[PDB]
């Protein structure tokens, strides 16, 4: 019992985080067999990052992998990343991929700097594209991932804080997240919605831990619930949505269109002192597999 | 910028994880030099566990360090842990230490099942020696742990669910936080209080990260402020609080007596539909130094 905003364990991450220092720029690099990812900004002197990187020469970049040095033999850049080629290959490379996730989708952050990871936590894209994260100066490069058995799949590299404290950041393609350029130029975030279909699993989740006060009688149909959905700037809900949330609906015995039907009734009324799972607001960064995976007790390795 | 509810990476916890089967219960071992350390109810067969220990053989424990088996070539119970003597010792061990933590101080959970860890989070431990984990069926034996600079202090080993879905578990010398004891008999938490110290701290990360609505002109003196914190069930705030939350008061030019006066308010007032740091209740598993580590980016290795 209980539900706790779980990260992933982040050890086959903290084994590839290096240092990457260039002119007085030190950030984070990402140490995969024998290539160092890390953000183009690091890189000399709007900025035009193909000029600077002419500029450069592979003995300007200073990769720390905790007291050794890694000799850079060449390097590239791909899209707004730095791929730093190195002479050793990490041994404590794991099995990896490299995917791009979608807003409303959950990943743990492993906060580092000077190469030295400082902690973990989960959070969710944003449907802006933006993250909640908590980044300090020299945070950048820092990675973040879900971990499915034994296989890291990088979904992002952190670059940017917006003002208003939110967080963007690219894929390790070096693709942003986002309409988000890694310029100090005055960009803003853009308006945030919440994400329903989370909202939907997190009071699957209280259910299953005994809380129930916020269930009811009553019934509603998809578009009924989605025109309540827009006017409260909740995102629409999809039938793909109410089949995702089905192993949860099966589980507990209240069908997806009774739990929204709830969520109306929050939404219209609010919770009136109560809380639901230790919060007095509806939560909405849990996904349907992240509370499967809590709720059943999923591994990894 | 921002705040999020962040765990110690996990790595050199996880490379001390084993899994204990003696007959048909299987838990959790902490592998550290030659010793794996796990709750005493992994015992066959109200319990007289010294009994039990005599009935049984170094050959009845079957430790699994991920698929290497493990000779255990000596057993004692200490207090309510079982102390597993092994022929290797673990190679991974990292600089580690056995603390017992204070009610109100924090540590990171890493979540494990069948040896293998599912994930990691941040918890306090509560004014009634229970914790709010999230733990399964398999879960006995994960350690809850801090960690300053390379050195693993270990405060916490799990050991059951209380039926009001918290969690009790003991130090690593086996002594039980709290009145309880490894025995399925009725036991009940014990009434909680909110830890006033850390919801000031929490309030001061809100300053720092531009949360200001809830500041306040008025001040107040400690004991009037502690005859408001007996009313809302808050735990008394002292003068050596008042010193902790010092190195916060200076950083923002808050006193720590008007933060009080801001926290009366919030209590008598509530929220009026405001939140803080992203919260609509006042956090309290946030230490004084969890916000300056978080606020200032200290990191581990
Ligand atoms: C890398 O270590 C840092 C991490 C950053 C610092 C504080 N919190 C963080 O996450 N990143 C940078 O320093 C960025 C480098 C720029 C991309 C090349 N810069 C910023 O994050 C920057 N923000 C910014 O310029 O964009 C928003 C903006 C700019 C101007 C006007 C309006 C809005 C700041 C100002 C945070 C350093
Ligand atoms: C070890 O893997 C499990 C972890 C436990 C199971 C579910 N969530 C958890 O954290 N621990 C145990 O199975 C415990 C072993 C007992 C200590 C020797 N048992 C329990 O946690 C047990 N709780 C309990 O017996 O205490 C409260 C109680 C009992 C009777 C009447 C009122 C209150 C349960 C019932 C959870 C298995």
């Amino acid at each position: 019992s209980g539900f706790r905003k779980m990260a992933f364990p982040s050890g086959k991450v903290e084994g590839c985080m290096v240092q990457v220092t260039c002119g007085t720029t030190t950030l984070n690099g990402l140490w995969l067999d024998d290539v160092v990812y890390c953000p183009r900004h690091v890189i000399c002197t709007n900025p035009n990052y193909e000029d600077l990187l002419i500029r450069k020469s592979n003995h300007n970049f200073l990769v720390q992998a905790g007291n050794v040095q890694l000799r850079v033999i060449g390097h590239s850049m791909q899209n707004c990343v730095l791929k730093l080629k190195v002479d050793t290959a990490n041994p404590k490379t794991p099995k990896y991929k490299f995917v791009r996730i979608q807003p409303g989708q959950t990943f743990s952050v492993l906060a580092c700097y000077n190469g030295s990871p400082s902690g973990v936590y989960q959070c969710a894209m944003r449907p802006n594209f933006t993250i909640k994260g908590s980044f300090l100066n020299g945070s950048c490069g820092s990675v973040g991932f879900n971990i499915d058995y034994d296989c890291v799949s990088f979904c992002y590299m952190h670059h940017m804080e917006l003002p208003t404290g939110v967080h963007a950041g690219t894929d390790l393609e070096g693709n942003f997240y986002g309409p988000f350029v890694d310029r100090q130029t005055a960009q803003a975030a853009g308006t945030d919605t919440t994400i329903t279909v989370n909202v939907l699993a997190w009071l699957y989740a209280a259910v299953i831990n005994g809380d129930r006060w916020f269930l009811n009688r009553f019934t509603t149909t998809l578009n009924d619930f989605n025109l309540v959905a827009m006017k409260y700037n909740y995102e629409p809900l999809t039938q793909d949505h109410v089949d995702i949330l089905g192993p949860l609906s099966a589980q507990t015995g209240i069908a997806v269109l009774d739990m929204c039907a709830s969520l109306k009734e929050l939404l219209q009324n609010g919770m009136n002192g109560r809380t639901i799972l230790g919060s007095a607001l509806l939560e909405d960064e849990f996904t349907p597999f992240d509370v499967v995976r809590q709720c059943s007790g999923v591994t990894f390795q």
